[PDB]
């Protein structure tokens, strides 16, 4: 299935009439960052199964919604199961839930992730608000827009200078110094690791040298794929370890470390963005 | 369809049937910069469409013709419609033409395209000479050489030192001379990135690191196949903007406007391109 | 085919019962540097196209035959006909041969391949011990693990920290030192190019400033699956040439040339890789 006008359409009309919820803003969260997708309102939970071209899931398993509702007095749309391009999900596949969620209302993307600390000033349990980033799969012929493009949706050729939105990282930092966490909060670059190896010691090491802060495997195909149809973007990285002492020190990175981290900083995270979605604009 | 001996051959076979010309020189032309093609003399315009294996080019749309004739004295032939990898065509629908054009008989391939300025002696408006590349897709098993080897166009592990011949790197600088307009015209090194976002500032910030000049979405996949089946070229790039510059700057960088600098330089870039086929050596 | 448990088992049966041979180490050799799979004692022979769900390397042809046997006191199985990603072949392809050679016992993966030299301290037919790499596929978006992940096999995002086993690489030098070649012996970092290009001039500048010690196009994918399913690998390179200095004096890359340098190195590679195997541990 192609992520074009018609497909993306006739995935908004399903939703449009099993939800009456008409959303201004969509969240696609971490790993274990999940839970404010479970404190959603008056919520409508929708299998990407019964989503007429929404991409199929049953290889890798796990949850896959759509939930709708309201958060904070607003009205938010969250992908509960987050594809992700180590899996192996198209291009096409990765797109059409975005498209969607344009095709929805939606003029707000919010986005978390786990990632690994590149930069020596982040410790394990720091936010990153990330504000650009270096897509090696993009640079490499495996961007998410490789492909025709959907005129519909956006430019053939998007810029990404404004990929992440200046005054919505201004706003995120205002909350978390009102709430006395901002000794927890980054700001960097963003490397996108393909995966779904870690990034090695090596590898880390370059990217040092290459000016990058944080590591992951997640996140920005998402961002392209809303910057190419006007989205505004906020993307946190919460930092699982950093990867350029663990190798000076022989450590392993582990997935069970990482969600430890996550379970660590669920609950202030949550906090954190139901407050950024009550004090979003309305316009 | 295979860009294999045989059908490249049937290719050829028909196009030498329908144009009557026995090229030379082939030419590729960037956005903006095809109007050479338009000045061809006794030309035969035949569009891809109507040739037996040329990759289809529908969904992209926009124009696909092979154009044949006499310019400066020599016979050519030009792809007036580039096939760009960020469209998503394979290996083989990228390598089909050129080897095409090795069986017309093509010995030496003139590539221009435009291109972000990464070095700081870069202004809108300035060429490069390229003198090599940091293939950025190649490096990640996007190589357009990667499948089986075709053994008749060229060996399985092509060396690239050469794959920018430096006469002809030197004549195109002395025509610039005789015309001062040399100020205009440098060397370097170009990025290719897939595509099709532009390159964001913080991946042009990683290529001024890495001592690349220029980043473009083409040419070097034409320049490998070339390269690989023993024809030589000058490809030139047209910088529309210096991306560190306008990343300092906060100012985007947008295909309009790269199209605008396209139209500024094109009638000297014809004139250029002209006089270096009259040039060329008659071996 | 898919690399999964049920397809790996019924290749292992097959070779299970025409072998009569339970191998616990497995070896895959660079190009030239086969000879010790010759010299394996009460060898079996087996094409790779009698065993089911191994992949079709008909395109390619040449050799391809896994050979069981034993060498130097040990129970082991070669590839002969190494199956390299610039053919082609999926992520599938490559991972089946090693959860095959996991299934029937393997524990140590022995690797050898030829490689340019980056590191300026590197000369032709010298030896690095592989410590670490940068895996260009994997940053992007090409990783051998793309996919669904085979559970049975190993974890949806393995570390890398460990990937090269330090006390095979510490008992490789130690050979080598009794045998008085350990001037030849260096230790280092191996870039994966995807080629099938060689590494252009601007590349290798670019490795140069990056970290990496060597370049090749191979080797990575193997040792990603083999740590996935927890076989402990060593990887030597032997240098080809030194790109670097290549690219200052203007001197090709050249197969012909990598391979005389595999002959003249062949015979003390096959010796120091027979004494390795003798002298790993029984455990
Ligand atoms: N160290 C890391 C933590 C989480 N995700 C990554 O890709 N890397
Ligand atoms: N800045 C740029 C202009 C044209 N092409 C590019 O890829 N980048
Ligand atoms: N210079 C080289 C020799 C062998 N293999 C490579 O990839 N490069």
């Amino acid at each position: 299935v192609v992520a074009n006008y018609e497909n993306a359409s006739m995935a908004a009309d399903y939703i449009k009439r099993v939800s009456n919820v008409l959303p201004d803003i969509g969240i696609i969260c971490g790993s274990g960052l999940g839970k404010l997708i479970e404190e959603i309102e008056e919520r409508k939970v929708i299998p990407y199964i019964n989503i007429p071209n929404f991409p199929k899931t049953t290889v890798a398993g796990h949850v896959g919604n759509l939930v709708l509702g309201s958060v904070g007095g607003r009205k938010i749309v969250a992908m509960q199961g987050r594809l992700h391009m180590y899996e192996g999900y198209s291009n096409q596949e990765i797109a059409l839930p975005i498209r969607v969620m344009k095709l929805l209302g939606v003029r707000v993307l919010l986005i978390t992730n786990l990632a690994g600390g590149i930069n020596r000033k982040l410790k394990s349990g720091d936010f990153v608000l990330i504000k650009g980033h270096i897509n090696f799969p993009g640079l490499g012929l495996n961007n998410v827009l490789v492909g025709p493009n959907q005129d519909e949706f956006g430019p053939r050729f998007p810029d990404l200078s404004n990929a992440y939105d200046r005054l919505l990282q201004q706003l995120a930092l205002k909350i978390a110094q009102e709430n006395d966490f901002q000794d927890l909060v980054h700001e960097g670059v963003y490397a996108f690791n393909g995966g779904p190896t870690y990034e090695s010691p090596d590898e880390s090491n370059m990217l040092l040298k290459l000016g990058c802060d944080v590591v992951g495997m997640s996140t920005v195909p998402e961002v392209i794929i809303a910057c190419h149809c006007g989205i505004k973007v906020l993307a946190v990285s919460l930092i699982a370890n950093n990867s350029i002492l663990d190798a000076e020190n022989d450590v392993s990175i582990n997935h069970e470390k990482v969600l430890a981290v996550a379970e660590k900083r669920a609950d202030l995270l949550q906090m954190w963005f139901k407050e950024i979605i009550t004090r979003l604009p309305l316009d």
